[PDB]
């Protein structure tokens, strides 16, 4: 069980796909939701080793299973590129400061 584990949140590949589709849709229409304007470009400061090509975009994936629509983001995120490919799943949980750690 769990294709991705961010902290204690367990996500299946289906949860990730759904979250990605919603994030990508907004990106291609040029729209954003939430105070931090999601989805927004992800600069990958930490140099995560994503295999897919940049640019990258940060989009919240909620543990409640709902698609993000502007409320509180939480700590988990799906990163995808303009080719609509999954770059990876990361979280703020377990990281210090304003950094991320990859979900296992
Ligand atoms: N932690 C972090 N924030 C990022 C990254 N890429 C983009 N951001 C967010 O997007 C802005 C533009 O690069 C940054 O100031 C940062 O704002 P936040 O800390 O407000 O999320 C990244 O790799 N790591
Ligand atoms: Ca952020």
């Amino acid at each position: 069980a769990c294709d991705y584990t961010c902290g204690s949140n367990c996500y299946s590949s289906s949860d990730v796909s759904t979250a990605q589709a919603a994030g990508y849709k907004l990106h291609e229409d040029g729209e954003t939701v939430g105070s931090n304007s999601y989805p927004h470009e992800f600069r990958n400061w930490q140099g995560f080793d994503f295999s897919v090509s940049s640019p990258y975009y940060e989009w919240p994936i909620l543990s409640s299973g709902d698609v993000y629509s502007g409320g509180s983001p939480g700590a988990d995120r799906v990163v995808f590129n303009e080719n609509n490919q999954l770059a990876g799943v990361i979280t703020h949980t377990g990281a210090s400061g304003n950094n991320f750690v990859e979900c296992t």
